[PDB]
């Protein structure tokens, strides 16, 4: 039997305070029914992961947002790649992980790793600075457009859309609501962005088109997989970032040992994202009736994903309310796992640990100092501001 629970997870005071909520969520039983939206949800890192790893039961097809795609109307025309099931999804895969592999890093490494060390220079002659705006937000944004091979113009609508993005497989709320009122600019922008004639060679765009010339993917396929980066590649590396320095704000005895040992950089910032998961759910479409945590789950139907809950489940993790850059993070499902795990990891995994790298080196102590502020989403996690006192090495 399935208990019933009256948690609203996108809502304004569940994002606010998320965890004792998470706590229920996940104590309450392995399977759990949601009242508000009518839905099941997972919260425990046993279901959450298998769930990930057993795409045939749990498609991706009919939607990860809880739109049934196959009873309604998307928002707009289907991933190629997110919102599609082996067989169909391994092309789009296939050039996406190309795009975006080891090598591709190490082409890139080193421009990436001076524009932080720059940056983080230029905040150190100010002092007082804010950790989203000018950090978590100012470093993805000079590095990853550049990367993208995108046009300095209209640069702007970036964030706003994949806020969109990330709102719309949320709930029919306001929040998913007004985005989706609000978008027709971005999607637009984006549009403009996708196509070959305005992506400079070089980038991740124009290699993604290169695609077309051996017949790999179609004139059609092409701009929508420049979409699909453009869609996810920002606004989570921002909030991965953002998160990154919280926690050493937060926690001043990880920042040290950090100092101590830079090398940590790259786990500081795994631990990061296992910490606070800048994606928090995504949903999976059952295609066959399933047992799940001891229960009966019929065909068709929607199940919610906790993420960033099944990163903090205590039967998996120990301590897992605790940043600590030394844990052995691996399995963490914060970048998801499986068929559809992040095909842009190294890329995040590139910011953040070039990032947090040069803090490590620069910078002694990171107070808050000043008022936090949240950004509200119906999926992505992160702070809207974030004053801090940035103490030069
Ligand atoms: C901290 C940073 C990031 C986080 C936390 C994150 C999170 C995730 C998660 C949880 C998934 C699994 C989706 C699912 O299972 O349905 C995913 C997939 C994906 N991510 Fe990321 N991501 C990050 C950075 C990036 C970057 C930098 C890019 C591109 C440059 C990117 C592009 C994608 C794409 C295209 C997929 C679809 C993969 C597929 O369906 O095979 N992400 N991401
Ligand atoms: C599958 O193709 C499409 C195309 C457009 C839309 C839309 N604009 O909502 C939805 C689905
Ligand atoms: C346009 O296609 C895509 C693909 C992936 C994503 C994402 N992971 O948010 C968003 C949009
Ligand atoms: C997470 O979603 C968003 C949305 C908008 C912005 C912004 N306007 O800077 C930043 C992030
Ligand atoms: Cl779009």
């Amino acid at each position: 039997t399935i208990p019933h629970l009256a948690i609203d997870p996108f809502s304004l005071d569940f994002f606010d305070d998320p965890y004792p909520d998470q706590q229920t969520l996940r104590d309450a039983g392995p399977v759990v029914y949601l009242d508000k939206w009518n839905v099941y949800g997972v919260a425990r890192y046993a279901e959450v992961h298998a769930v990930l790893n057993d795409p045939t039961t749990f498609c991706s097809s009919r939607g990860v947002g809880l739109s049934d795609f196959k009873k309604e109307k998307p928002w707009r025309p289907p991933s190629l790649i997110l919102e599609a099931d082996p067989p169909a999804h391994t092309r789009p895969r296939a050039v996406l992980s190309k795009v975006l592999s080891p090598a591709t890093m190490k082409t890139i490494r080193d421009g990436f790793a001076a524009a932080a060390d720059a940056k983080v220079d230029e905040l150190l002659q100010r002092g007082c600075i804010d950790a989203i705006a000018d950090l978590a937000e100012a470093y993805p944004l000079s590095v990853f457009p550049d990367a993208m091979g995108l046009k300095q113009e209209g640069r702007e609508h970036l964030l706003p859309y994949a806020g969109l993005v990330f709102n719309a497989f949320g709930p029919p709320n306001e929040l998913r609501q007004t985005a989706i009122e609000r978008s027709a600019p971005h999607q637009a922008y984006v549009n403009e962005q996708c196509q070959r004639p305005n992506l400079a060679p070089g980038g991740f765009g124009a290699c993604i088109h290169a695609f077309t010339d051996t017949g790999e993917i179609t004139p059609d396929e092409a701009p929508l997989l420049v979409r699909s980066l453009l869609s996810a590649g920002l606004d989570t590396t921002v909030n991965g970032i953002g998160a990154a320095v919280y926690c050493l704000a937060r926690f001043p005895g990880e920042l040290q040992r950090l100092r101590s040992d830079p090398t940590l950089a790259r786990n500081a910032f795994e631990e990061a994202v296992r910490f606070e998961s800048p994606v928090q759910t995504f949903f999976r479409t059952t295609t066959r009736e399933v047992e799940l945590g001891g229960a009966v789950i019929g065909e068709g139907e929607k199940v919610l994903m906790f993420l960033g809950s099944a990163n903090r489940d205590p039967r998996r993790w120990s301590d897992p309310d605790l940043y600590d850059i030394t844990r052995k993070t691996s399995g963490h499902v914060g970048f998801g796992s499986g068929v559809h795990m992040c095909v842009g990891q190294l890329v995040a995994r590139l910011e953040g640990e070039v990032m947090l790298s040069a803090l490590a080196r620069k910078v002694a102590a990171i107070d808050i100092d000043g008022p936090v502020k949240r950004r509200f989403n119906n999926t992505l996690r992160g702070l809207e501001s974030l004053p801090v006192k940035l103490t030069p090495a």
